[PDB]
This record gives C-alpha cells, sequence and structure tokens, in this order.
C-alpha cells in the first residue's frame, strides 16, 4: 500500500504545515501537524475543555462507529516550545492520503495549552518519530507510520515541504520525479527516539565549507533551524546590523537586509537553504526589525533541523530495520 497527502503552510511565514487526516467512520477530517519530532497522534475533540477550543475542528468519538475507548489509557505531552496537552485514548480507523490504519491510537485532548488554543488552524498533531517516545500510559502506543509499516510497499515516508507553498507527505514509496540529482543517505541513531543524524558541516553564503560534525534531529514540527552558537554567530556576522536580542528571544536583523544562503552537509552532498527561507518577518506588526530563521540551540540541549532546513530538500525517512535519512535537492 501507499499514501500521498498534500501539506499546506498555516500562514504566510510557513510557521507550520497542516495535512488532512480522516478519522473514524464516517470519516471526520481534521487538519493535523505532522511532527517527526514526536510520537503521539492527538486531536482536539468533543472532550476538550470548551474554553480551550477556539475554531479548531474536533473529533467526536461518539459519532464514529469504529471508535473504541482504550480503557484506562491516558497521555500527557510537553513540547520543546513549552506547549502541552493531555487526555484519554480511543482506537479508531485513520487514513492519510488513501493509506488506512485500523486500530490506531487516537489521543483525545481533555486539556491543551494556550499556544494550541490560539492556533485555530491546527486540529492536532500526528507524530512520526519513534514509538518509544509515545506518552500513552500504562500501555505505550504505536505511531501511524509504525502501524502502517508492514503494509507499505517500502518502509519509508518522505517529507517534501514547500517554501510559501504546499508540499507533500508520501508513505510507502519514493517519488523519483519530486527531486533533482541523487538522494544521499546518512546514518540515524534512534537512541533518543528521534530521527537523529550527523551533518558533515556548513557554509555561509558563498563562503568556504567548514567540515565539522553537527549532531541533530530532522524535525518537521519545529519551524526554525537551531544550531550551535558558533555556527549561528558565523551566519549572522555576515548580515549588517544583525544581533542577538534577549528581549526578543533570538537573532534579529534589519528588514532591509538581503540574507545570505546557508549550506549544510549530508555526507559529501550539500543542501542549500536560500536566504529568503531564513526571513521570518517583522518581530511585531510594522517593525523594521525582522526575526531570523537560524537560531542558537544553546540551552535546548539538541540541534534541530526544523522546517527552514527540511523545506530546502526532499527528505526520506527510511524506517527499515536499520533506519536512515535521505536528502536530495529539489
Amino acid at each position: 500500500s501507499t499514501g500521498s497527502a498534500t501539506t499546506t503552510p498555516i500562514d504566510s511565514l510557513d510557521d507550520a504545515y497542516i495535512t488532512p487526516v480522516q478519522i473514524g467512520t464516517p470519516a471526520q477530517t481534521l487538519n493535523l501537524d505532522f511532527d517527526t519530532g514526536s510520537s503521539d497522534l492527538w486531536v482536539f475533540s468533543s472532550e476538550t475543555t470548551a474554553s480551550e477550543v477556539d475554531g479548531q475542528t474536533i473529533y467526536t468519538p461518539s459519532k464514529s462507529t469504529t471508535a473504541k475507548l482504550l480503557s484506562g489509557a491516558t497521555w500527557s505531552i510537553s513540547y520543546g516550545d513549552g506547549s502541552s496537552s493531555s487526555g484519554d485514548v480511543y482506537t479508531d480507523t485513520v487514513s492519510v492520503g488513501g493509506l488506512t490504519v485500523t486500530g490506531q491510537a487516537v489521543e483525545s485532548a481533555k486539556k491543551v495549552s494556550s499556544s494550541f488554543t490560539e492556533d485555530s488552524t491546527i486540529d492536532g498533531l500526528l507524530g512520526l518519530a519513534f514509538s518509544t517516545l509515545n506518552t500513552v500510559s500504562p500501555t505505550q502506543q504505536k505511531t501511524f507510520f509504525d502501524n502502517a509499516k508492514a503494509s507499505l510497499d517500502s518502509p519509508v515516508f518522505t517529507a517534501d515541504l514547500g517554501y510559501h507553498a504546499p508540499g507533500t507527505y508520501n508513505f510507502g514509496f519514493i517519488d523519483t520525479t519530486a527531486y533533482t540529482g541523487s538522494i544521499t543517505y546518512t546514518a540515524v541513531s534512534t537512541k533518543q527516539g528521534f530521527w537523529e543524524w550527523t551533518s558533515t558541516g556548513y557554509a555561509v553564503g558563498s563562503g568556504t565549507f567548514k567540515s565539522t560534525s553537527i549532531d541533530g534531529i530532522a524535525d518537521t514540527g519545529t519551524t526554525l533551524l537551531y544550531l550551535p552558537a558558533t555556527v549561528v554567530s558565523a551566519y549572522w556576522a555576515q548580515v549588517s546590523g544583525a544581533k542577538s536580542s534577549s528581549s526578543v528571544g533570538g537573532y534579529v536583523f534589519p528588514c532591509s537586509a538581503t540574507l545570505p544562503s546557508f549550506t549544510f552537509g549530508v555526507g559529501s552532498a550539500r543542501i542549500v537553504i536560500p536566504g529568503d527561507y531564513i526571513d521570518f518577518g517583522p518581530i511585531s506588526t510594522g517593525s523594521s526589525s525582522c526575526f531570523g530563521g537560524i537560531q542558537s540551540s544553546a540551552g535546548i540541549g539538541i540541534n534541530i533541523f526544523g522546517d527552514v532546513a527540511l523545506k530546502a530538500a526532499f527528505v526520506v525517512f527510511n524506517g527499515a530495520t536499520t533506519p536512515t535519512l535521505g536528502f536530495a535537492s529539489k
């Protein structure tokens, strides 16, 4: 089997991407944030505290003939940005882009933090990291990908995120028309439950490539590119007037600037992030200070290849017995 679904930016900055997902019978379509940095499929629901729902589409398990309470199961998750959600669990039929899983754990939110309430465009998350990170207790649950894997033509999914444009998540096949050149594969460590890999270095603009190992995670659920302070300082040093602002919460730059590209290494291959991808616009409406798309990971504890980086590539998440990650230009 295979699946193919379009993913669409939620706003003009590509702050996140939403992908339609069919849950239950008859289908209830919710727009979920596919997140390769977590492993819970959770939804706004008929159980979500009413004051914490503001425009989202909800899953109502009582309207699904295939929903069943997973008795005694609860879940609670905290994300790197300080957001959180929690609740109980149903099993139901879930389909993505024509690919159907029966008995998928659908985590129904009873509570969500303010960041989720305030984002009317995101109806929940679909985790695509390793199932060892799933938060369901007392019986940990499998991700959609893990449940689908054995039925897939090939045990893979791919992320092809757009810059200010829709893109695609495919399951079970590699679309050889969606990228240019060849795919370079690189080793993954699953020890922390993430798609964790080691980049071979970086360049700033037209500068020379610096060969250096950068361990980090491929995380579709994180907007920006978070790298070591040394690397980030080297990048922003090439933008006149750029500075790290503790009041804003990271590097800012004059909105009048032309940003240089940023290149990262995948083995002997190179992925170029155009400068425009690194512009996140005015810090507040009308400001001439703009927010940077490359930020320091210092104090996160991990480097994060978020959307800024991933959208410059066609990315293969290979879930074979020995997992790997593939990157191609596009």
